[PDB]
């Protein structure tokens, strides 16, 4: 049965399924639900439905999402991060504003707050875009099969890095240290920085009768043979 609740969530083995309406009150009205389908392996299918309209039409109002359950590492110590993500998105006619987006956190110890922030947008509806300084993408690179323009910026004392998919993705299939390792060789990230928090999920600005289900989501984190700490 579906969680619909604020601070609703399922465990399991390896993945966590948030609804998250974090910020629900900055909307006029609506509500969200969210639900997990399968569980076969490490391979998780999900979905979430909602409507959100009015109030600050300019902030995301929820983040339902899996979260992957794993053992933190340092970026330097991270070999690959193998991740899959297939899904489809409904929703009823007018206004739409959100994305698809994985979400991944550094900090400086496995146990500490948000330094870094690391998003992936597989899609971008109706001119949702994410947090930048300037407006302007900063660089624009080719990973896998995919590009991506990235973008930087601040949230409080957290730095923000957002790859946006150049074209839409609905299926997702990638290594995602290609993506850390492009930010510490490029972007002043550090690799000291531990990887804490690993999710996907659909961030939601307005829409109604929309549904994103995720028919298959995987992710892991495998660390080098050698350790350098």
């Amino acid at each position: 049965g579906d969680y619909c609740g604020q601070w609703d969530w399922a465990k399991s083995t390896n993945y966590i399924v948030y609804n998250n309406l974090w910020n629900k009150n900055a909307a006029a009205s609506g509500s969200q639900c969210t639900g997990v389908d399968k569980i076969s392996g490490s391979t998780i299918a999900w979905h979430t439905s909602y409507t959100w309209t009015g109030g600050a039409a300019t902030e995301v109002k929820s983040y339902s999402n899996a979260a992957l359950v794993f053992s933190k590492k340092q970026i330097k110590n991270i070999k690959s991060i193998p991740t899959k993500m297939k899904y489809s998105y409904s929703h009823s006619s007018g206004t739409f504003v959100a994305d698809v987006s994985y979400d991944l956190f550094t900090s400086s110890t496995a146990s500490g707050s948000n330094e870094y922030e690391i998003m992936i947008w597989l899609a971008a509806y109706g001119g949702a875009g994410p947090i930048s300084s300037t407006g302007k993408a900063i660089a624009t690179v080719t990973i896998g099969s995919n590009s991506f323009k990235l973008y930087k910026g601040p949230n409080g004392s957290t730095t923000v890095f957002s790859f946006v998919a150049t074209k839409t993705i609905t299926n997702f299939s990638a290594d995602l240290q290609k993506f850390l390792s492009y930010l510490t060789k490029n972007q002043g990230l550090p690799s000291s920085q531990y990887l804490i928090t690993l999710e996907a999920g659909t961030e939601p600005f307005v829409g109604t009768n929309a549904k994103m289900t995720v028919s298959s989501f995987s992710a892991a984190v495998n660390e080098q043979k050698l350790i350098s700490e």
